[PDB]
């Protein structure tokens, strides 16, 4: 499936940049799949921002989204790693906000800020909670 879009020039406009995973071993050891979905977008500098202009003038829109988009995906499986399949699930919420919130102080290097993290869908390729089935039981007791 390729890909077709007249422009030739760089898109300033707010990028919708969607750091997703897949084949990630949590912390006990589970792989699982998260989507995930950040917007991202430009910065300007008063100043010169070569930092950023530079660096995204010749390329291609595609390289740019990839660039910055790596830069939230790595994040994403690094915090995915040390987050068991619990934790995450209890609080998505939490999980993106780490993403981003170590993530934030990084694209800054590059000149790129990001404006908001939020989880898409996260679900296990080798569906192995659903396998599993949570569901409440009963049991006796001695006493």
């Amino acid at each position: 499936g390729s890909s077709g879009s007249s422009g030739q020039r760089i898109s300033l406009e707010i990028m919708t940049l969607q750091p997703r995973c897949e084949d990630v071993e949590t912390a006990e050891g589970v792989a699982l799949t998260v989507t995930g979905v950040a917007q991202v977008k430009i910065m300007t500098e008063k100043e010169l921002l070569a930092v950023a202009c530079e660096q995204f003038l010749g390329k291609n829109v595609q390289d740019i989204k990839n660039v910055v988009l790596q830069t939230l995906e790595g994040h994403l499986r690094s915090i995915l790693g040390t987050l068991t399949v619990e934790q995450i699930y209890q609080d998505r919420d939490q999980f993106a906000k780490l993403v981003r919130e170590v993530a934030a102080p990084d694209v800054g290097r590059m000149g790129i800020e990001i404006l908001s993290f939020t989880i898409k869908d996260v679900y296990d390729k080798v569906d192995y909670l659903s396998s599993l089935g949570k569901t409440q039981t009963s049991g006796p007791s001695s006493g």
